[PDB]
């Protein structure tokens, strides 16, 4: 579960390192943070997409994306962080 | 439901487009990507309504459209792509 | 409920575009439009407070607010308009 | 639980203070302030790290942080203030 949802959200986040970096033209480790704050609904402050197919994909991006991450954000604190923590809580 | 959830999305991301382009004068592409990314919550670091009638709109547009754009994002993960996945995922 | 999630969330939002208006100088639709957005998570790309006061009330207003300002849409969304929709779709 | 969960929002918010501060050199109160808006999803129209350790810090501070964030987001609205305004309810 938690290692199918790390892959996959690794996968999408690799869609979206390559067509930033190509259609957009930001250095992949741009590519990279602008797709992780976009998913994430944090967002970036400097950068937008400028091309209309940057615009287009990231609308597309943004909603078959949302899910993924945050559901893979879910099960990451509480399946992996919860008793990690919870555990030492325990006397 | 995702059928009726899809829909009403798109007349809500209508609803902003023409907005938008309208009294902010955006292009129609820039109208829906604001559309979207208000909506989402991803936000955008380049634009912010600059007519006060814009800032009243927003505002209202937030409240009354993030309820149905994430229970869209929801079914859409979790009815349409959390079996598709899942599918395969199935020996 | 949500007559009384709506006062509270009134309330929320009056003190902080009175704030904003106050130690930031914004006039009060600006300081309305980003509590608003600073709230729901939107964001805003243009704006952020200046004064080592606005950041401190601002970290406090977000951990404050967010929890509120989202119960509010949530019961907007499935107690005001979830059926209000689904009524139509009663042939 | 609260308490617990308070803890554990101060010691990643710490984190993050001691790395922008050191790393992007923002000034204590800008990092702490970034921080928050970061892991609260609402972001910073402003800054965005400038070096590349700071975006690859955000981006697994994100992913480790969210959770955590609103899990406390959560119990403090749902177990803090719920009750203390639901009291006065009480005629
Ligand atoms: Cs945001
Ligand atoms: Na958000
Ligand atoms: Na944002």
């Amino acid at each position: 579960e938690f290692q199918v949802l790390f892959v996959l959200t690794i996968l999408t986040l690799i869609s979206g390192t390559i067509f930033y970096s190509t259609v957009e033209g930001l250095r992949p480790i741009d590519a990279l943070y602008f797709s992780v704050v976009t998913l994430t609904t944090v967002g970036d402050g400097n950068f937008s997409p400028q091309t209309d197919f940057g615009k287009i994909f990231t609308i597309l991006y943004i909603f078959i994306g949302i899910g993924l991450v945050f559901g893979f954000i879910h099960k990451l604190a509480v399946n992996v962080q919860l008793p990690s923590i919870l555990s030492n809580l325990v006397p």
